[PDB]
């Protein structure tokens, strides 16, 4: 991006009222460009983090935003500002807010949009790695609008399996550990879309336990029975779709392109 060094407040007025989001190194505030009166989401990001220059982390976020700029299901980046301590990402404003039990038909329409966005990220070797309801926005609440994916803070651009074969090294030397390990991959995103699909259709988090250690155990060992009362109104195809995603072994999970061809969305 072309980084502007004139002051942000010269082109934009910050809206009053509750901020949009706040994290350890950044806050998002609704604003209005003085020219158009058009609304935007201004994301103020600190460069310094835990005492060290982390400008490169903001630069990484921008680069993922630009990679996905022709993706209509990812939030648009309008402008970038910079000051002595902050970089400001002027983002597209998604008037609906966060996605959040839905009706099965809404989930079908919205989930197809989400999968197109994710599919096109995977097409570009980007793994989002933080697909959750907080990060899936809507262009309208009533009626339900279109989805916008935000927040590429944990995102990575992943090496091909061929670079994973070279970083592997010669086979007779690899420890049993590495042969048992499952690295983060595109399939990691698809798991999360499985959890999201479950939650949208039923209202229950499938692996939530009484504490955290239980949630972790459920994630690694629980075979979901479905079969709770919330599934009676749901199609068999809806349960099958979830089952293609909540497969413990990552190699065996459906990809975004196969999800888009699944009969639940067709
Ligand atoms: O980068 C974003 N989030 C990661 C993050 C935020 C702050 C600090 C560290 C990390 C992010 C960017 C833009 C927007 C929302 C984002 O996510 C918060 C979701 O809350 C939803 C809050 N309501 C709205 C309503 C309309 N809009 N239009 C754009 C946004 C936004 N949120």
């Amino acid at each position: 991006s072309m980084v502007r060094t004139e002051p942000f407040q010269d082109g934009y007025s910050l809206c009053p009222g509750r901020e949009l989001g706040r994290g350890k190194f950044a806050v998002v505030r609704k604003c209005i460009k003085k020219d158009s009166g058009k609304e935007f989401a201004a994301k103020f990001m600190r460069k310094r983090r835990k005492g060290q220059d982390c400008r490169m982390e903001i630069i990484h976020e921008i680069a993922v935003l630009e990679l996905a700029q022709d993706n209509p299901w990812v939030i648009n980046l309008h402008e970038v500002y910079e000051t002595a301590s902050e970089m400001i990402l002027v983002l597209e404003y998604a008037a609906g807010g966060e996605i959040f039990a839905f009706k099965e038909k809404d989930v079908q329409r919205l989930m197809r949009q989400i999968l197109e966005g994710v599919h096109f990220l995977h097409t570009r070797d980007v793994v989002h790695l933080d697909l959750k309801p907080q990060n899936i926005l809507l262009t309208s609440e009533s009626p339900l609008g279109d989805i916008k994916i935000v927040d590429f803070g944990l995102s990575r651009i992943l090496k091909n399996s061929e670079e994973l074969r070279e970083i592997m090294g010669t086979p007779e030397y690899v420890a049993p550990e590495i042969l048992s390990y499952d690295p983060i991959s595109m399939a990691t995103d698809m798991w999360s879309i499985g959890v999201l699909t479950y939650v949208m259709l039923t209202g229950i988090s499938p692996f939530l336990g009484n504490d955290k250690q239980e949630t972790f155990l459920n994630i690694s060992q629980m075979n979901l029975s479905y079969s709770e009362e919330e599934f009676d109104v749901l199609s068999e195809s809806a349960v099958d779709f979830i089952r293609t995603l909540l497969v413990k072994k990552p190699e065996d999970r459906a990809t975004a392109e196969e999800c888009l061809k699944h009969p639940w969305l067709t």
